[PDB]
């Protein structure tokens, strides 16, 4: 019963729009308040406009939002996981109340998330205390939080009372992000809370000028790039979207649209890969500009995103549906944690909707039942540092991901070269993993732990991490029966690490690994075994998969004259604070002088242990070249050359 009848909310409004004739007439005739009225009836007829952050026919809650939309109603506010219990603001609601000087527990206030759990409550259980307090707490937040602007001229000229605690108070109840999240989350409450009698006429105008207050000033504070600029741009789009009658909300969505289609440049590859090069932020980039794609394309705004921008996304999916393992599971490089089979199908799900005529998409979200493949199987991705092979797309696939492309950032770990292989049903050679975050700290020991070299698929010196991550793609060829990668790095000062991989009947692997330059030192071709029973071989190199009948495996190293094995202890991680105990083993080789130090290590896939075979492997060139390169294995005695030219 505080509201007003804010009637510049007329002068933001197109009413030339189709569907406001009726608050045209009675706004051109005098009658505010009457077209008030015809606006709300408006929106409460208006059925081409929607968001997906909700489904009116399935509204549920649960019994985490229901204990915050109960407690909202006493005024006790959820803000921060930290604060718990959570704090009572008081009947007479004090949005500056800040028991603990912490600018975190003031900012999040202002982020209503106790709002849409109020909504849903209402529309479960039709209850209209919660659209009364929720109205009521509404205009109360308009009312006490100001936006304010001036300067240290003005603010010395001010009264001596709540004027400056308003002023000091902009900078916690305006901060561009609360106000992007309240953008977004406004539309939700909006939904929920339209058929309510507390929904007046003015309280719509109370409404629409607050909302539209909260999109200019995002318009005119954009971030300093990072994600926060994502999440502007894009629910600067939703507002620009879900409230299409305004005259600004073109505007809105184009800038929104400009920035995100801009920075979509500036952070993933020509070839589909996100510059961070982990799998996990590849997907939630994937996430972040596919929501502002499908906010704009339920409401008809498709075509307002360039074309750039929807192939772009395009080939994200492809490179994250081309480096996942046939059970959906994506590889465990730089901080990235295992994704299962559900929520990547909820994914494929919504991505499918919005590219309907992808095929190869929409098998990966039916699971087979519609849809095609695509019509390569092997694929790289020599931008990003990405390469796949493969001899099936099934459940029953020999799969292998070897990441080698340039310098990431804080997440990327020095492990150019490493690999994750994938067969018949199991991850043979998961990767270390992340762990835990960054994250200080006791668990910091953990944390450069797993960010080692020395616990990668990949070489060292002298156990230490990669002095440079700057892999170079030397070779390429994903087709017929020799397909082979080679790839270069300049790990350390005056060491240059060729690493040629080969896959070979689409059955078996071969890693042939040559180190070169004058550095002198321990050179350390590092394995990471799977968890579990596996046959240690020192004297021949050899282990050999005892594992139950289904993914097993027999690698060998072939390596100079003095090299030794060393079994160290080692862990793998698929889920945070999650972990267990493995080996790893280093095939090591004192370089003392300049030769170069070189390996071949087959590995090769089998069900049954007992049918892996024997091996043969020998260099055919006198040392290290350059511009070529010419070994010879043997699978139980029948002979197989591999050779290439660079
Ligand atoms: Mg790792």
């Amino acid at each position: 019963g505080s509201q007003e009848l804010k009637s510049e909310v007329f002068s933001l409004l197109n009413l030339d729009y189709p569907g406001l004739e009726k608050v045209k007439a009675l706004h051109q005739e005098g009658k505010d308040e009457d077209a008030a009225k015809a606006l709300l009836d408006y929106y409460r007829a208006r059925t081409n406009v929607k968001t997906p952050d909700i489904n009116l026919k399935k509204i549920t809650i649960g019994k985490e939002e229901q204990q915050w939309a109960d407690d909202g109603l006493k005024h006790t506010f959820f803000v921060h996981k930290g604060y718990q219990p959570s704090y009572n603001y008081g009947e007479d609601i004090n949005w500056q109340y800040w028991p603990v000087k912490d600018n975190e527990l003031r900012w999040q206030l202002h982020r209503h998330k106790w709002f849409t759990p109020m909504g849903k409550a209402y529309r479960v259980s039709g209850d209209e205390k919660y659209a009364k307090e929720w109205a009521y707490q509404y205009i109360d937040w308009i009312k006490k939080n100001p936006l304010v602007k001036m300067d240290k001229k003005e603010y010395e000229l001010v009264s001596d009372g709540k004027i400056k605690g308003e002023v000091e108070n902009v900078r916690f109840a305006w901060r561009p992000l609360e106000v992007s999240n309240r953008l977004q989350d406004q539309t939700t409450q909006f939904q929920l809370f339209l058929p309510s009698p507390s929904f007046t006429p003015d309280f719509l105008t109370e409404f629409l000028v607050n909302y539209h207050k909260h999109a200019v000033h995002i318009l005119a504070n954009y971030s300093d790039q990072g994600n926060h600029l994502l999440f502007e741009a894009q629910r600067m789009i939703y507002a620009g979207a879900f409230f299409p009658e305004f005259k600004e909300a073109p505007a809105w969505r184009k800038s929104g649209i400009d920035i995100l289609n801009r920075e979509v440049n500036v952070q993933v590859y020509n070839d589909g890969g996100q510059f961070e090069l982990d799998p996990h932020y590849h997907l939630a980039a994937i996430n972040i500009f596919c929501k502002a794609l499908g906010i704009a394309d339920v409401n008809g705004f498709r075509n307002e995103f360039p074309q750039e921008y929807l192939d772009t996304i395009e080939k994200m999916i492809m490179f994250y549906a081309n480096i996942s393992f046939p059970d959906y599971t994506n590889p465990c490089f730089s901080d990235a944690k295992i994704t299962e089979k559900k929520e990547m199908l909820k994914n494929y799900r919504a991505w499918s909707k919005l590219f309907p005529k992808n095929e190869t998409i929409k098998y990966l979200a039916t699971d087979g039942k519609e849809g095609a493949l695509p019509d390569y199987m092997s694929k790289g991705f020599l931008k990003s540092g990405f390469f796949v092979f493969r001899n099936s797309w099934g459940m029953d696939a020999t799969q292998m991901v070897v990441k080698a492309g340039p310098k990431g950032f804080w997440h990327c770990q020095p492990d150019n070269g490493t690999f994750e292989m994938w067969f018949n049903g199991k991850n043979l050679f998961p990767d270390s993993g992340s762990y835990v975050y960054a994250g200080e700290g006791e668990v910091m020991e953990q944390r450069n732990w797993h960010r080692q070299t020395s616990v990668h698929n990949t070489v060292t010196l002298d156990n230490k991490n990669l002095e440079t991550t700057e892999s170079v793609t030397k070779l390429w060829q994903p087709e017929g029966n020799i397909q082979t990668l080679v790839t270069e790095n300049p790990s350390y000062k005056n060491f240059k690490h060729r690493r040629s991989v080969f896959f070979v009947d689409n059955t078996y692997f071969v890693i042939v690994d040559e180190v070169s330059g004058s550095a002198k030192g321990s050179v350390n071709l590092h394995y990471q075994m799977p968890k579990g029973e596996i046959a240690n071989s020192r004297e021949d190199m050899t282990f050999l998969t005892q594992f139950e009948d289904g993914s097993n495996m027999k690698l060998q190293c072939f390596g100079p004259e003095g090299m030794s094995m060393k079994k160290e202890p080692g862990w793998c991680s698929t889920a945070y604070r999650k972990r267990y105990k493995r080996m790893n083993v280093s095939f090591n080789v004192k370089k003392d002088n300049e030769n170069a130090v070189r390996y071949i290590t087959v590995i090769y896939p089998v069900k049954k242990s007992a049918d892996a075979p024997k091996f043969d492997a020998k260099f055919k060139n006198k040392t290290f070249d350059e511009n070529g390169l010419e070994i010879e294995v043997k699978v139980n005695g029948k002979k197989q050359s591999l050779k290439y030219k660079l």
